[PDB]
Parts: structure tokens; C-alpha cells; sequence
């Protein structure tokens, strides 16, 4: 009886908002930083993203309390260019929007700067599941309780998105760009999204 | 020898005490959350909340 877990690969994308307050007395440094609060993608402007896998919209306009926009000053629907960055793993090309910190201009101010930036995150892992294949868990550490093998001549996953504080789509012949760095033209393959509380995972 | 370990049930009491922080400019949103510092339940004082 074999004993090797399944592997894969897996795509994840997240949303992340933070600002930078420091200008106490006069002017500060690191006087206080933001929640850094992280956020899943609206998937359908995200596969535009993922489409464009080169071009993906900034100033993410969400919040529980309120939806307001947090950027440097920037649109909603307009997009700016990924940046595929290098990196010490043999597992990931990490994509990067925004991938610098907040303006943080330390004027000269009373309490603290107002500075505040946002970051479109896609990453790529690998994905280990059990023999019953009923949950798995990735490379990046993150868990999740729903089966790799759903929505192929199997059960318990379809295009519209229900659970219970989890969703599952899937798209037919999604054709993700299948490369950020420099742009391909592969098949349009079935693939299904999870959008989860913090980020949105993602395979075929 | 078993090997099953011990179980049984627990009850825990906490305090817990926040703050928001966010008007920033005019007004903003989650400019700065509070520490979040966690308390201990008063001695029988909570246990006569518990009553």
C-alpha cells in the first residue's frame, strides 16, 4: 500500500494594505506602523489581473466597516505592472505589485505622516494532500480542510461560490497566462478558485 | 499498559480590553489598533458572574 502523499502545484493571490505613521515631534522614524491588514482578490478583476498577469488593478477599495480606497493615491479599476522578483527558494516566482515600502515622507509634522501603499501578491507552491485526499495543506504552511479532487468527475465543488465561509468556482477554459514574467499562450484548461478570509488559492 | 491519555473538560475566563484609533486627516479607517491586552478574570468576582 503506497504511502507517498499527492503532490501539486497551487497559485495563490492576496491583497495587502499598510501605512506608515511616523513624523512624532517634528520628524520621526518608525513611529507607528499599520493593522498590514491582508485581503483575498475580487477574482473576476483578478483574472483580468491573471489574464494580464502583467497588469493588475491597485487601490483596493475594501473594508468591513467601510469600503474606502487605500493607495498612493490611485484608481480602483487602473492596473500596474507585476513585478516578477527573484528569490532564495526553488519553489516560488514571487509577483509583486507596489514592492516598495510607503512613501513615508518624515516631514515636519505635529503627530505622524499619513503614508500608505498597497501590494498585489501572486505567488506559486507546492500542495500536499493525504490518501483520503479529503483536505491537504501547501508549501507556504497555510491549511485548508477541502479536497484537492472536486468538480473533475467528482462531487462537492461547482462554478457558483458557496460554503460555509469558503467558496468554490470553477472556470472552464480559464487559460491563465500561465506566465507573469513573460506573458504565454497556453491551453484554456479548467481550473478552481477557493477565495479564503485573508488571500485566494488556486488550481486545476 | 494503556496508553489512551486523560481527558476531561475546562472552563476558561478571560478579559479582554481594545481600543480604535481612526480618524486621521478629517477621518479614516483602521488608521492604528490598540494594543488588544488581554486580562485575567477577577477573583470571584467573575466566579459571581459565572454564579
Amino acid at each position: 500500500k503506497n504511502i507517498v502523499p499527492h503532490i501539486f502545484k497551487v497559485r495563490r493571490y492576496r491583497k495587502i494594505a499598510t501605512s506608515v505613521t511616523v513624523y512624532r515631534g517634528h520628524r520621526e522614524s518608525a513611529i507607528t506602523n499599520k493593522y498590514e491588514l491582508p485581503r483575498p482578490v475580487p477574482l473576476y478583476e483578478i483574472s483580468h489581473m491573471d489574464s494580464t498577469y502583467q497588469c493588475f488593478s491597485s487601490m483596493k477599495v475594501n473594508v468591513n466597516g467601510v469600503e474606502n480606497t487605500f493607495t498612493d493615491r490611485d484608481d480602483v479599476n487602473t492596473t500596474v505592472f507585476l513585478q516578477p522578483v527573484e528569490g532564495l527558494t526553488d519553489n516560488i516566482q514571487r509577483y509583486f505589485s507596489q514592492p516598495v515600502i510607503y512613501a513615508e515622507p518624515g516631514r515636519v509634522e505635529a503627530t505622524y505622516r499619513v503614508r500608505t501603499t498597497v501590494n498585489c501578491e501572486i505567488v506559486d507552491m507546492i500542495a500536499r494532500s493525504a490518501e483520503p485526499y479529503n483536505y491537504f495543506v501547501t508549501s507556504l504552511g497555510d491549511t485548508v480542510e477541502v479536497s484537492p479532487f472536486c468538480y473533475n468527475e467528482s462531487s462537492c465543488s461547482t462554478t457558483p461560490s458557496n460554503k460555509n465561509g469558503l467558496s468554490v468556482q470553477v472556470v472552464l477554459n480559464h487559460t491563465v497566462v500561465t506566465y507573469s514574467d513573460r506573458g504565454t499562450s497556453p491551453t484554456p484548461q479548467n481550473r478552481i478558485f477557493v477565495e479564503t478570509g485573508a488571500y485566494t488559492l488556486s488550481w486545476a
